Order: structure tokens, then sequence, then C-alpha cells
């Protein structure tokens, strides 16, 4: 992985990225359930804490849970293949549960006061979604549901900026998933078999049109 960045895990990743994920940047990682976008949360939520040679930046995450997404278990593991002290890691991930999109919202506005005491350098919301998706429905409630979801990209821009942090959001197609405004770097994954997952990156301004293969394994994710 390059300077700055964070590693995914897995070098064939890393280099589709362009070197591994972004602090001062949103990237958004969709697919279906079963696709390794979870997976893949875990394994940077661990993978962060590691110092810069190893593709971290010896840094805290927060995790903004939408749907029962964050396991302990499975980051202790990670933590344990990849020689850290699962306990540690553990400690270093502030949890927060989103109970509906207006909380998520606050979540974030009200992130950065424990960030001048402690060093975070990633901020995941899995699902970034689920609560717009589930409150505002049909099409007399479509363009408030964009709008508010755009300000809520906005708000983890502006954060990822100020604290120089890496903002790792989930996603599922379906255009009701496409917006107006690009504020962030699409990759898409999907299921394989024999442990492998595929991600295509299709549409970013700044890095050519490629996929990868990862595994899913002890470590978290790697090649």
């Amino acid at each position: 992985a390059t300077i700055g960045r964070i590693s995914t895990g897995s070098k064939s990743l890393d280099k589709l990225l362009g070197g591994g994920i972004e602090t001062q940047a949103i990237t958004e990682v969709f697919g279906e359930f079963g696709s390794g976008k979870t997976q893949l949360a875990h394994t940077l939520a661990v993978m962060v804490q590691l110092p810069p040679e190893e593709g971290g930046l010896n840094g805290s995450v927060m995790w903004i849970d939408t749907e029962n997404t964050f396991r302990p278990e499975r980051i202790r593991e990670i933590a344990q293949n990849r020689g850290l002290d699962p306990d540690e890691v553990l400690k270093h991930i502030a949890y927060a549960r989103a109970f509906n999109s207006n909380h998520q919202m606050l979540l974030v506005q009200q992130a950065s006061a424990m960030m001048k005491e402690s060093r975070y350098a990633l901020l995941i919301v899995d699902s970034l979604t689920s609560h717009f998706r589930s409150e505002y429905i049909g099409r007399g409630a479509l363009a408030e549901r964009q709008q508010k979801l755009a300000k809520h990209l906005a708000d983890l821009h502006r954060l990822a900026n100020l604290y120089d942090i890496a903002v790792f959001v989930t996603n599922q197609v379906q255009g009701g998933h496409i917006l107006a405004h690009s504020a962030t770097l699409r990759v898409y994954l999907r299921k394989g078999k024999g442990g492998k997952r595929i991600a295509r990156l299709i549409d970013a301004p700044h890095l050519p049109e490629g996929e990868a293969v990862f595994s899913i394994t002890e470590k978290g994710i790697e090649d």
C-alpha cells in the first residue's frame, strides 16, 4: 500500500484502488449480502491499527452500524491472525448503533469531539442506505430521501477532510442508488467460488477500469 493510505489486506485489491483506501475521501462498496463488503469493513478496522510499514496508520476506528453488521468475534480472529492483541484492537473500535437515518446523521456530526483526544483514521458506515430506503417510501418521498443522503455524504466528506480520516461505507445496487453529485469512489463486489470475491472499478475519475480477485480467510481478506 502507498503512503498515507490504508491497505485492504489484499495486494491485488490495493493495486486496483491506486494503493489502498484514502483518507479525506469516501470509498463506497456495493454488493449483495455474501459479496465480501462487510468482511472488507472488518479487515480495514484491523489494518488501520497497524503501523505505516505494515499498511496502516496507527489509527482508531468509529463503526456506525445500521443493521447488526459488526462482529467483534471476527475482529478478534483477524487481529490474532495478523499478530495483534485482539483486546487492544477492539478497544480502539468505537461502536455505535444508528437506530434511524436522523440518528445516523447526528452520529457523524458529533464524531469529531472524540477525535481531538485519540487519533482516529477510519469511519465505517455499514450500511450507508438501509435506513434511508426503509423510511422514505415511494415517489412522494424520493426527492427528500436523495437530498438527505447527499447531505449525509457531504457531512462525511467534511469530517474526512478535517480529521484526515478514511470513510468506508457499504451499499447495494438499487436507479435508486445513483446520486446526481458523485461524492465517492465506487467499488462493486460480487461473490465467486472457493472463498473468492471479485471487485470491479468502472467509473473512477482518476483510476482506470479494473478488476481484482481476493479471498475471505482467517486474516480477513487477502489475495
